């Protein structure tokens, strides 16, 4: 049976000789795939072996079925590297598994002759959909499905993929790479902390390393925004979406650019000096730079000012949750131009969908008010889980208690033997074993992400530098001004993180910069804008002359 062959693939399927690290591995599919042509939306895919199946098929304490699904793609002609893509939301879907590299790239890892694997995280959105437990978050009712969503799925699938690669090619992967954003960023940080030898290079974008506190931020932003809300929904809950119109947010963005844009030495619609900007900008006293007057309404509301009740609300929301002792429960958020943005008539919805939701609606549709995020908190991250009908959820965020409810992400209860911060949190700065075997980590984060605070990622990185002096030799953070959650918004949101990760791990060449470019250069009225991403705490500084949309006219440097 020759290696890297149609027969080697088929043989992975019986009483055949394949030895899985987990004896409860079942292969459903082992198929040979012809090389696929490039399309408008994807690079050409090489000829490869597709293996799909499931690990640890079992019944939950909720009577639902559970398994850890995986999909593995092993090219006939292999570059010797193994690649795993991270998830998003609460997972539950099995992707095509060509190896997404994020940063809006056309190319998959499979398109570069990597072996590629993905998992659903140990539940299935089609089968683990419980109308009495808020839908696709229903996995949280099973304790093991929690541990699988947190850490165990990624572990079992990594071991199984590497075993499948070793058998199919008759040698082990020279190096292994993981790339994820959001929940996938949490997974990459979890891997560096709990499974240091699983991956040699990790890219962790907009990482939910404190994901169980998102619901607490969410409750807070909701309660903070309820006073500026106009009108009610069917259940009598204020319409958080009506707190700010798209034009209102655009004004907020224009006022932030007014005080902050030029602090990097260049008026360009981009706040490169995020730190000077947080020191300098207060919506209660800043100028609307169009009419020279206070951003905050002196009299009645107009198009060209925001009301006191609105300034109060957004300020309280961005400061972040505290309990009655005044202990911070998450973190504060960065003022940035990416809270809105204009391309043609189109208003950036990227920022507002998280806390406010769509202005144009009879109902609340915010992620953190009534959407997936608030539901996930109640069923997945609170112990014990609080299932309820979907229409009670927004009310529950309004009547959330910052002294009782936050304790529940630290709590254990009956069969829930680990807290959500135990199994989902990835807060450890003990990365010595990762560092010392030659592991490299690239973190990136959009400054205008409303899912997770770029400044919370930065504080993790400060705490990593303090615990492990010299940390920049193995881990670097690239903050992206303007960028929303993983993509979108008025910034250079597009980049190839994979090439510089491979260079760091294999050649020891640290990224002093990473080229990025805007997916919507409409926001700056140009056809193209390219800029260096800079390693924290460095920022992009214009050299003094040249086209402002060209990366060669920018250096990475310390802030003034
Ligand atoms: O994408 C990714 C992503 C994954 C999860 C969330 C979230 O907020 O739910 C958490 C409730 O504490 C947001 C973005
Ligand atoms: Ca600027």
């Amino acid at each position: 049976v020759p290696l890297a062959s149609r027969a080697a693939c088929e043989a992975l399927k019986g009483n055949g000789d394949m030895v899985w690290p987990n004896a409860a591995t079942v292969v459903e599919v082992a198929a040979w795939r012809d090389a696929a042509p490039a399309t408008a939306s994807a690079a050409a895919l090489p000829e490869h072996c597709e293996v799909s199946g499931a690990i640890a098929k079992r019944t939950g304490i909720d009577g639902y079925p559970y398994e850890i699904k995986f999909r593995l793609r092993m090219p006939a002609e292999w570059n010797g590297r193994f690649f795993m893509e991270g998830g998003s939301g609460t997972n539950g879907s099995l992707s095509a598994a060509t190896g997404s590299i994020g940063g809006g790239q056309i190319a998959s890892a499979l398109s570069r002759n990597f072996a590629t694997i993905a998992t659903d995280g140990g539940h299935d959105n089609a089968v683990n959909d419980n109308p009495d437990a808020l839908g696709t978050v229903a996995f949280g009712l099973d304790p093991q499905a929690r541990l699988d969503m947190g850490y165990n799925s990624y572990d079992q699938v990594t071991q199984a993929g590497k075993a499948a690669v070793a058998r199919f090619y008759g040698r082990a992967a020279d190096k292994s790479y993981f790339i994820g954003c959001s929940e996938g960023g949490r997974e990459g940080m979890m891997l560096s902390q709990r499974f240091p030898s699983h991956y040699d290079g990790i890219v962790a974008g907009a990482p939910g390393y404190q994901l169980p506190k998102a619901g607490i931020s969410g409750a807070w932003t909701t309660q903070s925004l309820a006073p500026a809300a106009v009108g009610l929904d069917a259940q009598g809950v204020p319409l958080i979406n009506k707190s700010f119109s798209d034009a209102d947010l655009h004004l907020l963005s224009q006022a932030i650019l007014g005080t902050c844009d030029a602090l990097d030495g260049l008026a360009d619609g981009i706040v490169d000096n995020y730190r000077a900007c947080q020191a300098a900008f207060d919506p209660a006293t800043a100028a609307n730079p169009a009419n020279g007057q206070a951003l905050q309404c002196v009299g009645a509301k107009t198009a060209d000012c925001l009301s006191p009740v609105q300034v109060t609300a957004i300020k309280r929301a961005m400061a972040g949750p505290v309990n009655s002792a005044g202990t911070p429960l998450y973190n504060r958020w960065a003022w940035d131009a990416g809270m809105s943005g204009l391309s043609g008539t189109t208003y950036n919805q990227g920022w507002r969908s998280w806390w406010l939701g769509s202005f144009n609606s009879s109902a609340n549709n915010a992620q953190r008010v009534s959407g997936f995020s608030a539901r996930s908190w109640l069923v997945d991250f609170a112990t014990p889980p609080e299932p309820m009908p979907m229409t009670q959820v927004a009310a529950r965020m309004m009547k959330f208690d910052f002294d009782i409810d936050p304790l529940k992400i630290w709590a254990t209860s009956g069969q829930f033997t680990q807290s959500s911060m135990d199994w989902h949190g990835a807060t450890s700065t003990d990365l010595a074993a990762f560092r010392d075997r030659g592991g490299k980590m690239i973190l990136y984060h959009g400054m205008s992400d409303a899912a997770f605070s770029a400044l919370d990622t930065a504080d993790y990185y400060e705490r990593l530098g303090a615990a492990m002096p010299g940390a920049a030799g193995f881990a670097r953070l690239f903050l992206v001004p303007g960028m929303n959650h993983c993509s979108g918004g008025p910034g250079t949101d597009r980049f190839d993180m994979l090439t510089p990760l491979v260079a760091w791990v294999e050649r020891g060449e640290a990224p002093d910069q990473i080229s990025a470019w805007s997916g919507t250069p409409g926001y700056f009225g140009v056809a193209a804008r390219t800029r260096p991403l800079c390693p924290y705490p460095q920022i992009a500084r214009y050299k003094g002359s040249g086209d402002i949309n060209t990366e060669a006219n920018f250096a990475c440097a310390a802030p003034p």
